Parts: structure tokens; sequence; C-alpha cells
């Protein structure tokens, strides 16, 4: 009941801020996070429903679920902790990302930020595998918040009510592609959709299997 | 110069407070720090020993002891102010942690010995082994988040209840700690530490002053 | 299934050798190692005790006030396969890591046992890191004890492997992770060992511990 | 004691290695090359940038241009001597790496620029932004295990192929390395190291001597 298939499972995705108020100051506050699988079969969604909040073009995600493997495909619902003070300072906005696998292979992760299904920023990061704890693991540690992300997330807490943010996200999605590179299959895709949390825990996700019907 | 000999060189000292208030939201404040750098300086200033022998423990493993074995260019007094600007969110998801790391070009088994005082009597002792890592082509020796004993926490909390840091300087005045690192196999003194403690009131939040120890 | 309940897992337990022969060359061999299919198979505790203590605070009386659930036996195929060039820059250590959902002050009770009496007791205190949606207990390198370096120096110098498996039937090592608020055991892993004659290296076999 | 550094950027690490897992349980780290971190004392030895010239590339972009803009105190010339002394074991999992480390006083977004050279000629280039992390007093630039391009995997199996060293010295004649650091607000340069390769006549050992860049 996690994101992974035989060839490569999600260890950890956290998107965070970083904040250096003095030199005896740090803070670290978490905007979304998923965890490492932990021992019912998981919901499945029909992928037609998400088709129009993603890019449908050459190489687009109807195309990259047609040539499979499908089970490599999740739809991510992430509610948002927005619940942080942010400060004039060094900030640092980052995403870390873990992935572990049974094989040695060099591993494209491609990031596409969406804004009404047509792409608005894509990022690419190749990762060599590191042999940790009897498994092979990918690491994209800190890597920088482009100012298209800063700026979006800025703009939401200005707004006074978490159902204008949610509004707002019903347009934004981000596509996540982990490729073996010398093969070029797909070894995880994430379509990521987004609310604001108004839980006291913070944030929150519900992982789904993308199938046809 | 810095708290160093030929044998044994100061790197990191760092005394803080992490606090996990939910899954989201992390903090690390620091209350003191010193780390080594590399000096544009003139030599470190020198104060006479004997100034100090009642502020620490003496009799037998005592600090006038210590300086008498030698050698005289591995004892040093700090002078820490200390950060005390952080809200103790009652204890939730709290550690009171000190980190310390060292360096030399030799490979040795050394013992770190903290004796924190009052009035010039011990009140705890926390004695840590630790052995060489071969890092950036020197061996380094790391205590890597040691937790605070209760004693320590509790006289944090204990500071922090008064309203001013008058009152605060005038507790501190009697408090002291003397770190001594020693070669286990042939315990030779490496470096040996006298601190004293004051409240920082700067903006830029926790200072420290190191002087040599001297007889004169 | 493994080594874990609702209350703390074992990620990833690792005994090893570092040497450091110049300023360019670093080797780590693993001795044993356990990181983290059926259900794990049952070993009645009984046929166990007489290999551990069996005082106050013995195996028998912690495994009494329970929960059974914690308690395992590992059995380790030790890998000696190494050149102990010499103790030359050598460092010889043991690396744990636990999560949980609680966070807790944890006490890690690791026993050293000849002939079901202990030789040695190291008790190491460790506090959580929330790494990951997660409470972790890492001890990161801590040395090995005298007796252990020269225990395996000796089973080495033995020139057949079933002497060495002989002398290693009357050697356990019992760990005890407890929660030191409320004294309540986590985790208690009973380790029996035997040398691999594999080539893929150190194995290890997990059994849960019942009474019948 | 020589230290590549100016008051707004010092070299902390610079390390090249090669990791080997033959199996689960035996894990080896060699290093080609490595400098550590190092502090009156009388300047370093001069070279002069001309002489270099044409072992780095030229025109819009190149040495002379970057040292034309300054400042001169950023300017080194680094030569290696190799530790080459190490079995490659047949598909045994290996990582080839470059760990390095910079520290400042001041908190920037640094560019590094890495350009490897063959007859004075960019073979590859790899481009690697850091932000900083105040550790222990400063702010710190790390770029931690960064993969060996397969130009440089291939050009070392190639060197350690050939019977003697002085073979591997000729044919790193025309081998050198321009390694850049850049604030990328500002575009100042903060670093920049001329990189020339010998093997090191040692069995086991790397060394390595600094000079200053002047006109
Ligand atoms: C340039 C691309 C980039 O900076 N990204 C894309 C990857 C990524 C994924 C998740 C997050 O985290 C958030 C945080 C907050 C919200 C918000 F505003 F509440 F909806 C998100 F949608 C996503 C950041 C990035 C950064
Ligand atoms: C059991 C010993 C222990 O926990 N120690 C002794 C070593 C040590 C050294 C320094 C600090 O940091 C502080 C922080 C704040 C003050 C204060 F409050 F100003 F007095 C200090 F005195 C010392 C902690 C320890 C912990
Ligand atoms: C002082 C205690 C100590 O040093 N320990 C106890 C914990 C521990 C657990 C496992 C190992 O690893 C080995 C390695 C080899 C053998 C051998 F030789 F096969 F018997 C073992 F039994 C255990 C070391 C320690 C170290
Ligand atoms: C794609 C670029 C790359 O992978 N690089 C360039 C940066 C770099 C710097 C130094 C080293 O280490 C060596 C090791 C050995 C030799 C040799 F062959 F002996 F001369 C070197 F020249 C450089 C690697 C890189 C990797």
């Amino acid at each position: 009941r996690s994101i992974g298939t035989t060839k490569l499972r999600l260890v950890e995705f956290s998107a965070f801020l970083e904040q250096q108020r003095d030199p005896d100051s740090y803070n670290k506050h978490l905007f979304v996070h998923i965890g490492h699988h932990c021992p019912p079969p998981l919901e499945s969604v029909d992928i037609r429903q998400i088709y129009d909040k993603f890019p449908e073009k050459k190489g687009g995600l109807k195309e990259l679920f047609g040539k499979g493997p499908q089970n490599a495909f999740f739809l991510v619902k992430f509610w948002a902790d927005l619940n942080c003070n942010i400060q004039d300072a060094g900030a640092f906005y980052g995403v870390t990302s873990q992935y572990e696998s049974s094989e040695n292979m060099t591993v494209t992760c491609s990031t596409k930020v969406c804004s009404f299904g047509k792409q608005v920023v894509e990022k690419v990061e190749t990762e060599y595998a590191r042999f940790e704890n009897g498994r092979f693991v990918y690491r994209i540690n800190r890597s920088p918040m482009c100012e298209y992300m800063i700026n979006f997330i800025h703009k939401l807490k200005h707004l006074p009510e978490k159902y204008m943010m949610n509004s707002v996200l019903e347009n934004f999605t981000i596509l996540l592609v982990v490729t073996n590179r010398d093969t070029q299959e797909t070894l995880l895709c994430m379509a990521c959709v987004f609310e604001v949390s108004n839980s006291e825990h913070g944030a929150q996700h519900h992982i789904y299997r993308l199938v046809k019907d």
C-alpha cells in the first residue's frame, strides 16, 4: 500500500522551507511529505478523470500511460501545510526525494509543474545508485524550488480563507516521472494534485492506482 | 591562535536545544558555539590561573594538579555569553544536546571529562571515550549530539524562569564547567578548557572570549 | 515479517571492521548485517533459557513480563573472510537503527554471554530524531569491547569452520531495548552464532520466541 | 599552510574517489587526488598565466578573459600527482565521484563550472549550483558525491592500462581541468583553479602543489 513497483519504490518525498534567522536560530517547515512503505488493497482512479490536468501532446500522460507499465502510475492527493512564518533571515525552499531498488541503474527524474494542464516549468535530474543497508538508494538532496513555485506559495498564503487557496489549487498539478535513462522504461509516475490542510497534524496525502476502464 | 596544540585542536563546540513541535515543524537553537577559523591576528591573551582556582574543583584530579602536570600550552579559559532567547514549548519533543569535534595528525583513543561545578565544588561529571575517524586528511574525534544531563536541563529551565538577565548573570557567577581531553593510553592532557558563563545581551546571539592559562 | 512491533522496529544492525591502510585507502568488512513472504517461524524459548542469564532481570523474567511479540531468536552466520592486515588503523564497530511512531527515551542493553553467564554488558541510551515521518534511534559507530575483538581473532586462528561453530555453541548476545521511562520491553533479540561458508557472505534467520 | 581561498570563499575539501562494493559484506574507497582544509607565512609561488593560456579554452568566456575581469587573487594553478594504485574489479558496483566543500562568511548562491580540456579544447563541461548551509559558524557549500562523467571514467581506465607511469605522464601533458566558482547573482569570479595532472612517484600517495596566477 505504497508508491512502488518490483523495480523502484519511493522512500521519501519532502518539500520544505529552511530559515536561518541568526547564527543561533535554524527552522525547517515541511509543506508536503510522503514516507517509506510499512507493513487493504490500494484504491483505483480512472486516468481519464485527470487527462485535462496534465499535458497530452508528444510525451504526454496518456502517451506515457499507454506505453506502461500501468502498475508504475499513481495519483497522489496532497494536503499542503502552509502554517509557517515566512520571515525577511536567509530562506531556502527545497525538495528532497529518495528511491530504493534491488537493481543498480541510472535513473532520470522529470518534474513538470502544470497550470490548467499546460507545462509552466520542467526540472530534469539524473541520479546514480548508492548501496546502503542492503539496497540501492537514489537521493536528490535539497533540490532548490524554482522562483515560480516560491512566488506561487507566497500568493496562496496571502489569501485569507483556505477555500480560496483550494479554488486556486484546482488548476495546479505536478507530474513526477522516474525513468531508467539507459532503457527509457518508466519506473514510477506520480500525478500530484493539491489542497491546503485544515488538520492539526499538518501535511497529509492519499495515494491511488491509475487505471483505464 | 585557537584552542589547540600540535597534538589536538578544537574544531567545534555547540550546546543546543532541538524542538519538534509537530511532524512538519523542526527548530534548533544554539546556546553557546565555538568554531575553528583560519586566522587573518595576534597571539591569545593570557590569564593567571591562580585567579580561577577557587571557581573549579581542587585536591586530587583538580585544575591546579592538572595544570602542574602540564603541558601548560594545553590549558585555556573560555568566557561564554549564552543565547537564552528561545521558547521552551513545555519540553514537547525537546532534545538538549552538546556536539564537539577535535582533530589531530595522530591516531589516539581520547577521553573527554566534563565537570559541572557550583561554587568550586563538582555537582556532576560526564566521561566520554572517542576513537579517531580519518576524514579530509586528518584524524577527527566527533561526539555527535551528546544528551545534556538532567542537572543542566533543570538549570537552564530555572535561569529562563528569571524575568531579568541581570538575575541570570548573578546565578551564573558561581557556575563553571571544566572540559579535559586526555590521551587514554598515555594519560597526557591534550586540551583543558575552564569555562565561565554569563547571558548574552547582544542581537547577534552567543559570544565567547578565549584566553591561555599561565602561572607568571 | 521483520524484527519489530507496533511500538518499535529494527531498521538496521551491522557489526564491521574498518581499516585505513593509508590516506588514499579505506576498507569496511561486515561480519553480520540485518536490513528492513510467509509469517516468521516460532521457536520454544525453553530451548534457549540455559544460553542466557536467568537471575533478576534475566530472559525468563523478561519474557514472563512480556509482551511476548517483542521477543525474537536471531541465528547469525558471521562472515570472517577478512584480512585483519593488522589492527594498524583498524576500528571494530556496531551500528544499529530503530524506528517508532512514539517519541521515547530508549535504553539498549547488550549482554555478551559465555555458557549462559554475562561476560560484558554495554548500556546505551538513545533519544529520537524525527526523520521521514517517524522517530529514529541511531547508535552510529559503537566500538567493540576488547573481549569481542580478541574472540574474533581467536576464532579466525582455528584451521576448520566446524571448530569455530563448536566454540560458538556456548556464545550468545542478548539485545534488550527498553522504554527508559515506563520500563516496557520494546524489543528483545536472543542472538546465536555460526560461521558462514557461503560465497554471498553473512546470513541470518529470525524466529519468534513462544511458550508451549 | 598553502590554501586556495580569498576573503569571500575558501576551498575546505576537494576529493576525487572510486568506491567499490565487491559483495554485500565488502566496501572499499580509493582517493585519486585530495586537497584538505589548511590555514607571518610568505606569499605563494607565482606562475605567469601566459604560460598556460594554450592549455585551456580561450576567446569568449575563456581563461584570459576571466583573468582580465579578475579579481587576480581568485586565480590559482593546482598541480596534482594522482594515486592510480587501485584494483578496478570487473563490474563490482563501482562509483566514481568528486566531493568538494567551500566556506564563506557571506551567504551566496555559488555556481561551480568544471571544464575537462584535451589539447586546450573543452571536451566536457559540468555546471553545479550550490546554496549555503550555516554549519559551525560559517556558510558551507558542499557538492557531495558528484558522479564522474564517462569521459573521465574511460580516461582513468585507458591511463591505468599503460605499463609505466612516465607513459601516463606523457599522455597527461595535454590533459587539464578548469574549475570556476562564481557568485551566480553578481557574476563575480570567487575562485578559479587551473588544474594540471601527473601520476604520483609514491606507491600509495597523492600530492598537490598550489601556485598564484599572475601577469
Ligand atoms: C521548479 C520546480 C519546483 O520548484 N518544484 C516542483 C516539485 C515540487 C513538488 C512539491 C512542492 O511542494 C509544494 C508546496 C506547497 C504547495 C501549495 F502551494 F500549497 F500547493 C504545492 F503545491 C507544492 C514543491 C515543488 C517544487
Ligand atoms: C551532564 C553535563 C552536561 O549536560 N553538560 C555539560 C557540558 C555543557 C557545556 C555547555 C553547555 O551549554 C550551556 C548552555 C547554557 C548555559 C547557561 F544556561 F547559560 F548557563 C550554560 F551554562 C551552558 C551545556 C553543557 C551540558
Ligand atoms: C562489548 C560488546 C561488543 O563489542 N559487541 C556486542 C554486540 C555485537 C553484536 C554482534 C557482533 O558481531 C559479531 C561478529 C563476529 C562474531 C563471531 F566471531 F562470529 F562470533 C560474533 F559472534 C559477533 C559484535 C558485537 C560487539
Ligand atoms: C565530467 C567531469 C568529471 O567527471 N570530472 C572533472 C572533475 C574532476 C577532477 C579531478 C578528478 O580526478 C582525477 C583522477 C585521476 C586523474 C588522472 F587520470 F590520473 F589524471 C585525473 F586527471 C583526475 C576527476 C574529476 C571528474
